[PDB]
């Protein structure tokens, strides 16, 4: 009775079904290896480089107090390093867990089958899902709502499973330092983020309790302000696996029962949103695995992401991004609609940004994302209309906190005219502090102009 | 797809396997059934009954949230009122879950018979223990006998539950009568009994929220309160445990995680307080267990009637026994105290004993019940026996260093010194008229002596 | 430039007049001098001298610690003392403070013109009061009667003193002793009386600290927790006053500027706090004006006894001693319900409650003492008459709505209903057999019966 | 018994020398004149007229409520309307309080003359300060330690008086909005600044209890760090006399003397300090009572005052000056030494920049403080030295706060390199977001040539 377990992005030790079942089984060989070369273009970028790095240190002590030891691989192949491990040890049994992207799905058939050549029983599990992509059908749904709908009034077929108590212990093994997670001049900067965050499993839970008990009741309030901290912060650890999403939707839904049995529809209308937003990023690897004339100026893109565009609400979106690693949903929408739809970008230049600067690059949720803002989903915001600034700040940003934290040289302009400057009188623009040209941009580009260039786009269709 | 599910003592929605399989099968019909006459001398008390009641109300409430509805039945026979329940429905089946209880087995074997004669399937699950008392047993295939060994072994092995989320919505589906009219309380004590809900509030609405703040905030100092009987130091979960409105399970798995954590960052106390807890949940496998695998007094009334008001002259026990009679409730060095006290010192009936606790305790379990008693009356080989009596002042000096439990609950001696609170026929009358406190005027002298009482059960 | 400080009842540093006048004018020699025989029947018991040690040996470090030293004399005779530190160090002025009590005006004029005989100036100031008691009168010249018109005169008036700093440094300078000589405190009660720092904790220090507290956090809430005996609803200033731990006119400016602000604003509640309050500080002055310008029981010892112990029958009286044994202090509610029971209930001669509150209260002042003794005993027009006996039931519903009060210092009544639980005597065999009480076994029947004793005064 | 109290510069109830005089007196009738014309150059600037409306708002609503009514004039003469203020009430004496500027002693003197020769009294009282400058002598002083060390050893000859109960009530007076204390276009501007303060002595006297009872045991440690609230913030409210310096004094004593008693020895430390700080304004009044080839830039001193010159430390205090209308106490002596020993700017401007910015704008504080930086004074810094800003960083912000609070465009800097950029290797400044010229400006003069053109003016000494 000898298994290996295979770690990719399960780091946590509850509610892990492979590790459960090696370790009910018998003895057990725990092993992560990473491999630059299988990834390709999805290869992480330096915000997630750094998180890992953190947990798997974490992980790696949580292992050892148990009882085994991880083992850390870097190779040029996975099935050289995964024979070299059966050859050494003389095992019986090899399992993991389940990924939905390309790269994964192939890895995993390609696995399975060469494994099996050899008489070794291999074996894989679900560990990121409420239901698998393949068992919810009318045909595939089309639309979030009918498949929410569907999804709601159906009933979940998985069960939560304990830690393991105890496990029995049992090449070219190398240490955390010389993966090569991290460059050589980036250390002391990328050592600034623990001001804001700190990963590990251990530090999952802990905030899971504390925004379940105290925070919940107002999200359907504080979830339509961009100042300060309204939501939840989930997205980092839930991209890493260091926290069950069953385990949320079980907190999430036992509030909601009893808020609705004592007749709270504050409570009830919380609760709804925040399960509607949990039940999004389902519908998100459900699309991905069921259906598989720009300006190209360099000086633009530059001025965009170091947020000297002139715009209030884009300039503290990207200071706060650089500095924090984040930015709320609101955000990221106005963002990623004005590089489109302002200075006519190639929209694989803000992916691709988006990809190495945000502390949680996901693949499904980045694209279906992209895919809303642009206008390929009928559900959506069509590519012909633009927001106006002074609508958006009315409706967000109330009171002007959010622009006067981030940019502090417009501490004294009016909340009146805080968010379309170049509309107020230069009287007020002189009573005030604020000097365009000298001490604050002028816009960029003129919007009605840009508006006029989409028409055309749009017209032609 | 008809089924029929019955409560009897898991009044709780989240991790309840008979509901939990009852709903993903079909259309459901719950149902509690309330019958005085099978219950026989095991017939719940006072305390019992009032929080039984607020918890049923609760528990309804919650069900028609959900889109079914609780029904009650008080009848002379359980196999008629399933009979005329499946009558009137057309159901297919029926679910329910374990106990261990003498009554509940021969009933349940019953019920299982009975209704297997009749083409009806039954189904019965396992929802009050962390293992069945027929899977532990030593190499030779015999019971453990003592509880280290047993509980070493319970360590040692692994644990074959999963936990079951609760059932999200119910599709709807005789005698039936309303929570006033099964007779849970009499008619002159419902002002008295209303004065409870100053201490305690029912439902496991209730107990999932104390939970939470305990295991959050207060287990890291169990190794260290868990020894003073004053304020409130353990965590307060029997009557909730008692009723199954929370799992004993979930209780399990947060305590190990916190464990884990603690252990790997090297918190000694940490350690100790959280195995200490452990320890104190496994007690509650081990009655259980035993009772599954093991099936010259003075009748001196008014000695009992003294003993239940709180007038023999010890304050320990006379400030027990005064907690006991106002909230229901007491510590376990308490109960060691004043039940060793009536037996071993005015030589009672050790019946009496139980049933008063069995009527006034909020959490009147059997099997606990007995286990303590055993133990303490030294039947077990584990524990103190009959032989030797203890010191007041050294328990005082152990359990109350400081004289605050004394002097809260017998207010009257608040300013004896710390040194002589505890015996007070020892300290000298220039003391005792410099203090306030006068014997047989305001505070009685001890009801029988010490020594003599040793000597007479010296002789037995 | 020599001066002798004598320190009487003015236990502080700020605001002490003569203190100031002294160190402004040169070097000091503090002195404090305690002499039994001259106090006569006046004497302080033993609540007192307990506050008054340790309210010393606070003072003396502060003294030590600005360059001076506090100098202790006990002696037979006061002039000898003065005469004889006089012919130690060679001084050229004496100074102290007023006092408004009868002994205290005949030592002062007798220090006063021995001294002057002597050619040594002498010089007194006035430390304790609003207003001196020879400086308000009527149009006619007349003092006053009332406490109405009284106090409408002293708010019209406006106030004639300013405070002083405290000395920065002080410039130093036979059969002294130690606090320990005094002979403060017996020797069997010294255990017994460290108790109390429990609850209190003399010194100017921590009487500064209380009042800022009190008037920042709850002046506001004054006029609606003044009438509930529960918990802790007043200032507890009373001991730190009588021993002047604290300045009265400090104590007024506090007030009064919390009071200008909340009726600028318009806040009714806050206007309604601060005039309570203040009309209560009046009451002193009032206490010491009228005192200067105005200079057939049973002889029954175990009723006197059952009184002073606690045994009534009546559950406001008995809390109320309970807590006055146990703490030092009590409600004025409380104050006046015992006070007026034991005069016109079991008939006793008011010199010994006028005693015994002597010796147990905290803060045993004389004129407050008598005015209030006067107040119950209808001896004022303004007050209530002998006549009327109160009806324990409203008393109760009117200060003591839900009981807490009876049930935390009488806990063998935890589970009486709020209905009955203030007159037990009415309350059905019934009800009293559903809770636990049960009179003559665990609590007293009434000491004696109202209607007789409401007779027995209708007589008189 | 008919008085006429007058308003300056004591807009309180409490400690009020002449109203309580009046009070006790007789009759009363309160007067505020307002004369723009006598003032001069000492004008008082926007931010001291902002706070002084609101505060007169303030003390004309605590009046009404007693009793009787302030009552306001804007006049060309002030004998003029302190005339017909006597012609129309018909009263019998003039009462105000003491004031140490050149034009309030001026104004006195005339006032007193001018009214005694009609055979109408008038007196003056003592409302401002501990000792009057003419109390305390050897000779005048010449060294604060002296000087403080005499101010010790003696004894005040000083008592409190408590506030009046009521007051028994008795042109071209106007309103609080005829005054023109306020421009038209600057006021939504101007209202912003209710965001950090709030005038009136009620709040001062909230204030000060709370700073006494819970910040003074840690003066001497939060006394030399920049960032966050660590003094005690009541400079404005004492320039207005709305609380009064004995009062703060007696406090502050009483606390030392328990801690004292009590062997405290850092409580002993931080009360000496605050003291010692009580006293340099006292010492400030002393001075000025007892004794009566620049580069003319524009550019420069527009920089300097916007904050662009790339020292953090100038920028970060320049940016909180224009924000809130203050700075702490080693900002203003670095900034300006930087303006005087660096950019070689006439004195008078960053004066008159103080004046019109600084929300407690006060001449003999103003004067003592530039004297102190500008070398004028030998206990101080003389002009040949400069010092280096790491040092500078190293000693007042050993963690870059403040820094990266007000200039969030450098917030990945690492903490050595942050207060001193044009050290740092470009490979540091790239993997830092940071870039000079683009996103933040390189320093606008270069410090070693500066030294060496001072180096000039002093060696020419
Ligand atoms: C252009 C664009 C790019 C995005 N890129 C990412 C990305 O790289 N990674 C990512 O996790 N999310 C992405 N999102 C989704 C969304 O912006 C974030 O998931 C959200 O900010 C999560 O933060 P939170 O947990 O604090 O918010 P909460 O409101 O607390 O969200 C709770 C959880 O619900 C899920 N969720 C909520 N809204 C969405 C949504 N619209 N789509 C998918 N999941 C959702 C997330 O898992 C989140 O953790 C993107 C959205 C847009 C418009
Ligand atoms: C004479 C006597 C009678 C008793 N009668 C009862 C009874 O009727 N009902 C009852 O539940 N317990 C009984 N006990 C056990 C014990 O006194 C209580 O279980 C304990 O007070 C539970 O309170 P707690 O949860 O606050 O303490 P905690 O220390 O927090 O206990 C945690 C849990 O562990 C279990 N537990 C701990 N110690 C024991 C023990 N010695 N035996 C059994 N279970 C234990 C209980 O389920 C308890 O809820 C009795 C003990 C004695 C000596
Ligand atoms: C029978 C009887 C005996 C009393 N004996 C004393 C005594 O020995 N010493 C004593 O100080 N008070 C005495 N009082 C007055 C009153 O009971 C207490 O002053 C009061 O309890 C003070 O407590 P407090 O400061 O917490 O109440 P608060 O309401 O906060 O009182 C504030 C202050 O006002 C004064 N005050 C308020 N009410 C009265 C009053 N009726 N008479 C005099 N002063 C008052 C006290 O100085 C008190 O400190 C007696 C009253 C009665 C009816
Ligand atoms: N159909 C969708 N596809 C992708 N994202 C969506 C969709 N619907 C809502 N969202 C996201 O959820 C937010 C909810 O906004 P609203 O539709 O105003 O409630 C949007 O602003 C998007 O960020
Ligand atoms: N063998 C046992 N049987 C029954 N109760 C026990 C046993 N051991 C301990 N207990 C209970 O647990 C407590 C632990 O006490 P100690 O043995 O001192 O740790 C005892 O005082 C009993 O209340």
């Amino acid at each position: 009775k000898k298994t290996i377990v295979w770690f990719r992005r399960d780091l946590r030790i509850e509610d892990n079904p492979a590790l459960a079942a090696a370790a009910h089984e018998g003895s057990v060989f725990p092993v992560f290896i990473w491999c630059p070369e299988e990834e390709g273009q999805f290869y992480p970028g330096r915000a997630s480089r750094w998180w890992m790095k953190q947990s798997l240190a974490h992980l790696s002590q949580s292992l050892k107090a148990l009882g085994s030891d991880l083992t850390l691989i870097q190779t040029h192949n996975t099935i050289s390093a995964i024979l070299d491990c059966i050859r050494v040890t003389g095992p019986t049994k090899v399992v993991f867990n389940h990924l939905y992207d390309p790269v994964s799905l192939v890895r995993d058939h390609t696995v399975k089958e060469k494994l099996v050549e050899r008489g070794i029983s291999v074996q894989s599990y679900n560990g990121d899902l409420l239901y698998e992509p393949w068992e919810i059908y009318c045909k595939p749904f089309t639309s979030f709502n009918s498949y929410w709908k569907k999804c709601l009034d159906m009933s979940i077929e998985s069960v939560m499973l304990p830690p393991p108590w105890r496990l029995m212990p049992i090449i070219w093994a190398c240490s955390i330092e010389e993966l090569g997670l991290e460059n050589e001049a980036e250390k002391p900067s990328n050592a600034l983020l623990t001001r804001a965050w700190s990963p590990g499993w251990s530090n999952a839970d802990k905030l899971l309790n504390e925004f379940i008990e105290k925070q919940l009741i107002d999200y359907a309030k504080n979830s339509k302000k961009v100042v300060g901290n309204s939501t939840s912060l989930l997205s980092p650890y839930l991209h890493f696996g260091e926290i069950s999403v069953r385990h949320v939707f079980q907190c999430a839904r036992m509030k909601q029962i009893i808020w609705a049995r004592d007749k709270n529809s504050e409570g009830e209308e919380s609760a709804d949103l925040f399960l509607r937003g949990i039940g999004l990023r389902e519908y998100s690897r459900y699309i991905c695995f069921n259906f598989p004339p720009w300006d190209a100026d360099v000086d633009k893109f530059k001025a965009w992401r170091q947020g000297r565009t002139g715009y209030p609400l884009v300039d503290a979106g990207m200071r706060e991004l650089w500095a924090t690693g984040w930015m709320h949903n609101r955000i990221r929408v106005i963002v990623s609609s004005f590089g489109v739809k302002f200075l006519l970008l190639p929209w694989k230049w803000g992916m691709k940004y988006f990809w190495d600067t945000l502390l949680d690059a996901d693949l499904e949720c980045d694209i279906l994302g992209w895919q809303y803002i642009s206008g390929s989903i009928p559900d959506g915001h069509e590519l012909d209309r633009l927001d106006n600034p002074a609508l958006q700040g009315a409706k967000y940003d109330p009171e002007g906190e959010y622009i006067r934290q981030w940019l502090p040289e417009l501490a004294r302009l009016p909340t009146e005219w805080i968010h379309h400057p170049w509309d107020a009188p230069l009287t007020v623009l002189k009573a005030s502090g604020v000097e365009l040209g000298t001490n604050y941009a002028k816009p960029i580009v003129d919007i009605d102009t840009a508006r006029e260039l989409l028409a055309k786009a749009i017209s032609r269709t």
